[PDB]
């Protein structure tokens, strides 16, 4: 089972996270893939990212920062993102996989996810630490 690695991006005043959703899910969830073989864990995620909203977290991503949870089998580690541009038109660089890419108050997902007919995925389980490090951040 292949290790999956992403972002939680945050925009420059910290209060808001890009998610994106697919074309075959209503789940909202970070930005992420697969390892593809032998690269590194920042550079799949690079590569993943810019995939999926045509943004390059070269110069953003920190190896040492991130929430990493093991689901279904499945390792994934999602690195620590802030300072990235709302007014940056993100973008699918690849064809019928991302349908929507969106900014989310992050303080309101916290206290809404629970009774929301909205769907969430992965981030239902790494809020604790996403707000720890969004305070740390202050
Ligand atoms: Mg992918």
């Amino acid at each position: 089972s292949i290790p999956v690695r992403g972002a939680a991006i945050f925009n420059e005043n910290l209060s808001k996270i890009l998610l994106v959703q697919g074309t075959e899910s209503d789940s909202w969830s970070f930005p992420r893939g697969k390892i593809s073989k032998d690269e590194n864990d920042i550079d799949c995620c690079i590569r993943e990212v810019k995939e999926q909203i045509g943004f390059d977290l070269t110069d953003y991503i920190d190896d040492n920062q991130f929430i990493e949870r093991n689901i279904q089998g499945k390792n994934y580690k999602i690195f620590l993102i802030s300072g990235v541009s709302e007014v940056f038109n993100f973008k699918p660089q690849v064809r019928n996989e991302i349908d929507k890419i969106e900014w989310f108050d992050f303080k309101k997902i916290s206290k809404t996810m629970y009774k929301s007919n909205i769907k969430y995925y992965l981030i239902n389980s790494m809020m604790r630490p996403l707000s720890m490090w969004l305070r740390h951040q202050r």
